[PDB]
């Protein structure tokens, strides 16, 4: 019947074009409650299914300082979505895949839509959609807002995947960081979190404005400024080299 889907992605990767292509005129250019930040919501039907699509603000990352990131992350973490579509620029995927990893660590249902695939075709690129799926462990679809390719296939994956029985091991951050994560996880075991403890741990150690402060209120130790920076750089670096590897394998 009703499927609620969030469109996440960096800025300028074709997220808005894809939104428009899926919903056509059946959309509103509204705003997030109390602020001027644009919020596009739309609807489309596929095989007797209604999909309510919400476009989230473009974000290169999901921290908690800028209004865009706070809004996008708030909806992902504290929101209503049944699954997420990570919109990636198929010509320059690095930054999109980095964002993807952050969301996979949230343990949300994700589909990767590689958009602007006609531009990738034209530049002579070779992208192996099946290689990507193997690496990332999620459905991957090639789409083009310009030619309309992959659009109906994406809708297919949305309804199929949304009603499919639900990505638990993702990234190894080295013994030091992994041990700290475990220590944090143990501490939170008896707490009633609304997100998995591993993600909480990564963001707390990393000094995220919301997760660090909250973690300390729950009784976790305070961290120096150097520690929080240290943890965040290491975590970022690991994500990066993972991304570079995926690209090395799936992009020829």
């Amino acid at each position: 019947h009703m499927v609620k889907v969030a469109l996440a992605g960096c800025p300028n990767v074709g997220k808005t074009s894809l939104f428009n292509a899926l919903t056509g005129t059946k959309q509103y250019v509204a705003n997030w409650p109390g602020v001027t930040v644009e919020k596009k919501e739309g609807v489309f039907t596929y095989k007797g299914y209604t999909i309510n699509l919400i476009d989230l603000p473009g974000t290169y990352s999901l921290g908690y300082s800028s209004i865009d990131e706070k809004i996008a992350r708030d909806y992902l973490l504290k929101g209503d979505a049944d699954l997420v579509i990570l919109v990636a620029d198929s010509v320059n995927p690095e930054q999109s895949l980095y964002l993807l990893l952050e969301i996979l660590e949230m343990e949300k249902k994700v589909i990767l839509a590689m958009t602007a695939i006609d531009e990738a075709k034209k530049t002579g690129m070779k992208i192996d959609r099946y290689e990507l799926q193997k690496h990332l462990g999620i459905p991957v679809v090639f789409t083009s807002s310009v030619t309309g390719e992959g659009l109906e296939e994406l809708k297919e994956k949305i309804v199929e995947y949304a009603q499919k029985n639900t990505h638990r091991m993702i990234l190894d951050y080295g013994e030091k960081v992994e041990s700290e994560i475990k220590k944090v996880e143990n501490f939170l075991r008896d707490k009633k979190l609304r997100i998995n403890p591993r993600y909480f741990a990564l963001k707390y150690l990393s000094g995220d404005p919301e997760f660090y402060s909250e973690g300390v209120k729950l009784g976790l130790p305070e961290l120096s400024e150097e520690e929080r920076i240290g943890y965040r750089l290491l975590i970022a670096k690991r994500k990066r080299e993972y991304v570079e590897n995926v690209v090395k394998e799936a992009f020829a």
